């Protein structure tokens, strides 16, 4: 029917032509102004400095657990072993202590006579970077991460390894930098997301016939302590990139609620999780980074003159580059943060993914109220024990409670958009009121209805508005009855 498709783009546009007007007003009026650019000051307190109320913060946290879980998952059916530089080994064993093995805390590292590589086992070069991360991570989970505020935090990390067999150099001076394997020390500063962290290495060889030493045999122990390693999320987020991609890059042999594959390649069997939760860690970054364009447009001073001056828009708006800046970042971040949690949802995905997600990833097989975040024990394998089911319930209502910050958002966008543009959203406006009065003879019989929009020339406007737009309000709700009748 033409007739009722005319009734609703007539509708549409005095909607529009309503809302644009009240942003008119509302733009040149400092008293509003103040109202919205206060509310957007804390909503970015909201989203920098709250932990379980941010979606900002539980979207970083959710992007870390799901790269800590994916390994607890998989760690225990992955290959690694040989000897240093990538090197194949014919008896090399090196264990890797709080870490997700099979009924251990330990993994062990002992494939003997197949040279480390892609689909085949992982190098100890690669599982001890891999491994780092990992300490790191659980090591800051444990402890609780920081409020996206609070970039300059730290946190000590200690960790172990052995190497046992004959012929095993991973534990070798070359290798650790100690001056002497047996008994020996080494102090380096190390850099770790830009940060200068120390690092103490320690070195002892633990003799067969040792007291205490069940194992019957003979030992090296390597222990790593880092002080001051950095706890923001950019650093935190960075950490969780290497254990990912570290796996990714890897992409060692594996063999095995089942998997739906029990033997192959970890970035084959594995490639819709690891796609997911590179993505998560990507955006979960970009999330992080417009932080800074927040930070640095405070919303803190009242706008308008100060002396008897009325404000006028086109020459007294110069802090609305700044506004729009801001708003659009905060709007960005939960945008992004959306988007980490949709990636890994299982409500939103099927298949084996949805499998892998609901049945391992988001489950802790660890003895209990719950086992503490950053736990490894002997029943950690196969399971993600780092929360990830409840962080996505956690951003989920995060995010459905963050609707007033949401719309005060947009309404600081709105306004300082037509701010920085305002001659050409206050011709806008005019160009509606065209629209509109063409639309309204263009309707038959709407003799009446010519009057729904109006406007008056006021030459004396102290703020450069020349020209006042007004609506009908009868004629309007007669417009809006016709069109409901079709």
């Amino acid at each position: 029917q033409d007739l009722s498709d005319r009734y609703e783009s007539l509708n549409n546009l005095l909607n529009r032509y309503s809302t644009l007007n009240t942003l008119i007003k509302l733009s040149a009026d400092p008293s509003a102004i103040n109202a919205v650019r206060e509310n957007l000051g804390a909503s970015a307190k909201n989203l920098i400095g709250d932990k379980a109320n941010s979606p900002a913060y539980q979207a970083v946290l959710l992007a870390i657990n799901a790269a800590v879980g994916f390994w607890n998952v998989v760690g225990y059916v992955t290959q690694c072993g040989g000897n240093a530089n990538g090197q194949k080994s014919i008896s090399s064993k090196t264990i890797f202590n709080n870490e997700p093995g099979y009924r251990s805390t330990s993994i062990t590292c002992s494939l003997n006579g197949h040279s480390p590589g892609y689909y085949g086992p992982m190098s100890i070069e690669n599982f001890k970077k891999l491994n780092e991360a990992y300490q790191i991570l659980q090591t800051a989970l444990k402890r609780g991460l920081p409020a996206l505020k609070e970039n300059n935090g730290k946190v000590n990390v200690t960790y172990t390894y052995t190497c046992s067999g004959d012929g095993n150099n991973n534990c070798s001076s070359q290798v650790t930098g100690v001056n002497n394997q047996k008994d020996g020390t080494k102090t380096k500063i190390q850099t770790i997301d830009g940060k200068s962290v120390t690092t103490t290495i320690s070195s002892k060889v633990v003799d067969s016939r040792a007291d205490g030493n069940t194992t019957g045999v003979s030992y090296t122990e390597i222990t790593n302590k880092l002080e001051g390693v950095p706890d923001s999320a950019q650093a935190l987020l960075a950490q969780a990139s290497t254990l990912i991609n570290t796996i990714n890059n890897a992409c060692p042999y594996f063999h095995a609620p089942k998997f739906s594959t029990t033997t192959g390649k970890i970035c084959g069997a594995f490639s819709e999780e690891i796609s997911a939760i590179q993505k998560m860690i990507t955006d979960a970054q970009e999330l992080v980074n417009q932080t800074s364009v927040i930070n640095e447009h405070e919303q803190t001073t009242p706008v308008g003159n100060n002396n008897g001056k009325p404000f006028n828009p086109f020459t007294d708006a110069s802090f609305a580059q700044g506004m729009l800046a801001n708003a659009s970042a905060q709007a960005k971040m939960l945008n992004l943060a959306e988007q980490v949690g949709q990636a890994i949802n299982p409500e939103r995905l099927s298949g084996t993914f949805q499998n892998f997600v609901k049945g391992f990833l988001a489950t802790c097989n660890n003895p209990s109220q719950g086992s503490a975040p950053g736990t490894v024990t002997t029943q950690t394998f196969a399971s993600g024990c780092a929360y990830v089911g409840q962080t996505i319930t956690n951003l989920k209502n995060s995010i459905a409670h963050f609707g007033t910050q949401e719309q005060q958002i947009q309404q600081a966008e709105n306004i300082a958009d037509t701010l920085v543009n305002f001659k050409s959203r206050y011709s806008e406006l005019g160009n509606t009121y065209n629209s509109i009065t063409t639309a309204l003879s263009n309707i038959p019989n709407a003799q009446s209805l010519q009057n729904a929009v109006s406007k008056k020339n006021n030459p004396y406007s102290p703020q450069g508005i020349d020209t006042n737009y007004y609506l009908n309000q009868n004629s309007y709700n007669q417009i809006q009855t016709i069109n409901q009748e079709l």
